């Protein structure tokens, strides 16, 4: 779409996009830990809470992919967790928001990170994978195509992100390696490329340090479409005592934000955040999606 005042609009941002880019080239804005609004609870806020607006303020806000971890309970269903804590959010409930909004909003579409958070409940009756593929994937919202998963193809459905083994049906991101902490580089499908920075529990110092250091590759990569880039701003820690994911979402959102509006990129790679809100001085997600202006 001709215009630029397209990418104004949060709940279309990706119409004016064209149907020909790689959703590793476009600069999609995250969301970390995304089950995580419904808790109350004081003690298991300043420790699991990363979110404070469910799945629908979420994705009306540009988010486009959602870090979605669960467990398989005995009901042989899966519900979303946080650790060993049951996060009150279930997996349809995910699937059953983003149909909503994308028959809303048809020219957009969305990843869906998933991984097995807690082990199988004792009970069970069939594996992690398999209760997913036969019970949820299995659903037509689902691309199963592969590859390079361009836009022209993923509009109007749900691009699934493995992050967990013993998948035996097609489609999505094929699951690669991901160590734990650290910002790593591997590769995808037979064509592409990874750099995940994942430097969770760290200090707030090295944090933002990593975090432009990966943002400083891919703003200067920016015409690689084979290459993935993941960059979580999440900062985890003892919470309580001013440790908690907000406190860190509080400085490191609008930080990080400012980086995006005075470089001027043409890519920033996907951003995956912690709190994303409209109290945060220039807001990281509006920056993401802005410095899309150089692919309209």
């Amino acid at each position: 779409a001709s215009s630029v005042n397209e990418l104004e609009n949060w709940s279309k941002w990706m119409q004016p996009i064209p149907d020909s880019i790689p959703l590793a080239r476009i600069s999609i804005p995250g969301t970390h830990d995304s089950g995580t609004f419904k808790l109350q609870n004081p003690i298991k806020q300043v420790w699991g809470m990363t979110q404070e607006y469910d799945f629908r303020y979420q994705m009306d806000h540009g988010a486009r992919i959602f870090d979605i971890r669960g467990r398989l309970t005995d009901d042989n269903t899966i519900v979303l967790h946080h650790g060993p804590l049951y996060l009150y959010v279930t997996l349809h409930e995910f699937i059953n928001e983003a149909k909503q909004f994308l028959k809303d909003n048809p020219s957009e579409t969305i990843i869906m990170s998933l991984k097995k958070e807690y082990e199988d409940m004792k009970g069970a009756e069939d594996s992690f994978s398999s209760t997913f593929e036969k019970k949820y994937f299995v659903d037509p919202i689902f691309l199963k195509t592969e590859g390079n998963i361009k836009l022209g193809d993923a509009r109007g459905k749900i691009v699934l992100l493995k992050k967990y083994s013993g998948s035996n049906e097609p489609g999505g991101y094929n699951n690669f390696y991901w160590p734990d902490n650290e910002t790593f580089t591997t590769t995808v499908n037979q064509n592409a490329n990874v750099t995940v920075q994942d430097k969770y529990k760290v200090s707030y110092d090295e944090k933002v340090k990593s975090i432009k250091d990966t943002m400083d590759e891919t703003m200067n990569n920016s015409e690689d479409l084979n290459h993935l880039y993941i960059n979580f701003t999440s900062l985890s820690s003892g919470g309580t005592a001013w440790n908690s994911p907000y406190y860190y979402a509080s400085y490191i959102n609008p930080e990080i934000a400012n980086y995006i509006k005075q470089k001027n990129p043409a890519r920033v790679g996907w951003v995956i955040q912690d709190y994303i809100n409209e109290k945060w001085s220039p807001l990281l997600y509006q920056e993401v999606i802005r410095a899309n202006k150089s692919l309209i």
